[PDB]
């Protein structure tokens, strides 16, 4: 037969088990027969099977060395199959190893017929023109090899993501990717033509790769594979093995695309030919998490609001409409901050029911606190207009307005934009599909109402209540500034605006407690009465 290639380890690599494998490869190639060429190919495949079954000291090597060895082994297997392919007559050649390694070969004359080959692991529909070769005048050579336990060699493999592929993935996930963990599905490991120049195809070729299930039952009787449910943080790879100058080799996905997956199969279309395999690759991505600074600041604001609520609940001299409004505004702020601490973080998952509920209650607590501030302004207006006679406004109407107007707004918005609640990064509203206008509508309308109320109250007072109007205006400004800076903490790469948001929460709690409780004299007298 024709001269066989000498199989050598990669330079600088020492391994006794691999040397034992290559010595048998060389001796078999020395003693191979023309009628045993396809036997020689199967024997080489069985030697690969034994090498997998006896990993030895290969795993003790560096991963880049192991990947380089695996690339060399698959390349040599392609070379020896190509060499002995011309030694075989025309026709298909299909063999299954006792270690369940499938190899398909096919020899036909030159032509442009659409040829669909494959038995179990894969189905390759290719144009036969490229199988003949650009310069080879002999019969066309093409084949597919599938080996199941490259995990012996391809452990902790690396995936090189293309720049535009990274840009698309980060647009999909809306932040950076730490890395990729690779879990393959198929045993397909080699697709080759007659000539070695298969780096580019003038026409894409379709493949139907099936993924074997490692069942412990009788072989050949298993049903077709059940489809794996795709998760949020994972997408399906029609990948190939490409050598690398720095780490031996890596997985790559460019030039290939996914078309569908059913009956235990995945349909891929590729612009080139190489070692193809289907990966079920989970992407490791960091999730936006509140910093310790922000958590401590929110805890301090919660403490201040708790002191406020206890004071407004227990100090009996100060009971009134203003105290009721401050009580309920502090309650809404406390509940909103508690929900923010407990559920703004989305721990690297999809937008579930809990995340959507957290976004809904955050919006409700927002609108309720804002409407209770508006109620405080409205009662100041009513007090000034009636020239301080009184009777206020009943707490039942106050609780209807400040807890039902937000309920109506949130219910309507969640009935229209149910998909706009919760994001994969944080449990807060998403402003796509015109949700920004529908969210700023009620907010800007109540801002306009508050501004009208405050300017009318100031105008009426110009013709102790001016101090209350100033305090209400400053409190509204502080709450609005806190919320506005609470919307830009998620976007910013450098969390310097989170410092401002934390400081604004701290100042909001301190402002409420100082102005409404500490600077109050009846509150202090009640405090010393309790502490006596
Ligand atoms: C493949 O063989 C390795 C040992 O070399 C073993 O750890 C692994 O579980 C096997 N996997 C399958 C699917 O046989
Ligand atoms: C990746 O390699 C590390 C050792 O660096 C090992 O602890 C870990 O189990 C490996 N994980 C996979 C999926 O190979
Ligand atoms: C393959 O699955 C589809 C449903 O996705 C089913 O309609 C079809 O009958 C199945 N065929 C085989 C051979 O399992």
């Amino acid at each position: 037969d024709m001269t066989f290639s000498t199989w050598t380890p990669p330079p600088g690599v020492h391994s006794q088990t691999l040397s034992r494998f290559f010595d048998k490869v060389q001796d078999l190639g020395r003693d191979s027969k023309t009628s045993s060429a396809e036997v020689t190919i199967q024997n080489v495949i069985k030697l690969v099977d034994e090498l997998m079954e006896a990993p030895g000291d290969v795993e003790a090597l560096a991963p880049p060395v192991r990947h380089l060895i695996a690339t060399q082994l698959l390349s040599n297997l392609e070379d020896i199959m190509r060499i002995l392919a011309k030694s075989l007559p025309k026709g298909p050649f299909t063999y299954i190893s006792p270690s369940n390694t499938e190899l398909t070969l096919m020899i036909q004359e030159r032509g442009d017929k659409n040829v669909t080959m494959g038995q179990s692991s894969a189905r390759m529909k290719l144009n036969w023109a490229v199988a003949a070769g650009a310069e080879d005048p002999g019969p066309a050579v093409a084949g597919i090899l599938s080996i199941q336990n490259m995990t012996t060699l391809l452990a902790n493999a690396s995936l090189n993501l293309h720049s535009k592929k990274q840009a698309e993935l980060e647009e999909i996930y809306e932040s950076s990717i730490r890395g990729v963990q690779l879990r393959r599905l198929s045993a397909v490991n080699s697709i080759f033509l007659s000539h070695n120049n298969t780096k580019e195809l003038n026409s894409p070729i379709l493949f139907a790769f099936s993924h074997l299930e490692s069942s412990d039952g009788e072989a050949g009787r298993d049903p077709p594979a059940k489809d794996v449910m795709p998760g949020p943080r994972q997408e399906l790879l029609c990948a190939f093995w490409k050598s690398d100058s720095d780490r031996g080799g890596h997985w790559a996905t460019e030039g290939c695309q996914v078309l569908g997956s059913k009956n235990g199969s995945t349909t891929c279309q590729c612009s080139s030919l190489s070692s193809f395999a289907i990966l079920m690759a989970h992407y490791d991505v960091e999730d936006w998490k509140l910093t310790l600074i922000t958590r401590v600041g929110l805890a301090l604001s919660l403490f201040c609001l708790l002191l406020c609520i206890l004071t407004f609940l227990l100090v009996r001299p100060i009971q009134g409409s203003r105290t009721t409004i401050h009580l309920h505004l502090c309650i809404c702020l406390f509940v909103g901050s508690t929900i923010f601490l407990a559920g703004i973080e989305n721990e690297g998952g999809q937008v579930g029911l809990r995340c959507r509920l957290v976004a809904g209650l955050l919006h409700y607590c927002f609108l309720a606190a804002f409407c209770w501030m508006s109620l405080e302004g409205l009662e100041l207006y009513f007090l000034v207009v009636r020239v301080f006679q009184g009777q206020g406004l009943s707490t039942r109407w106050l609780c209807l307005i400040g807890y039902g107007v937000p309920l109506l707004i949130v219910g309507v918005s969640a009935a229209i934009y149910s998909k706009g609640y919760g994001r994969p990064r944080y449990c807060w509203l998403d402003f796509e599909q015109g949700f920004l206008w529908s969210f700023l509508g009620p907010v800007t309308f109540i801002i306009l109402c508050n501004a009208v109320i405050f300017v009318t109250t100031v105008w009426k007072l110009t013709q102790k209540a001016r101090a209350l109007t100033i305090t209400a205006i400053a409190q509204l400004f502080l709450l609005g500034c806190t919320w506005v800076f609470g919307l830009f903490i998620f976007d910013d790469r450098s969390l310097v605006l989170t410092y401002v948001f934390t400081i604004l929460n701290c100042l909001q709690g301190a402002f409420l407690y100082l102005l409404h409780c500490l600077l109050n004299k009846k509150v202090r007298e009640e405090y010393r009465k309790w502490a006596c």
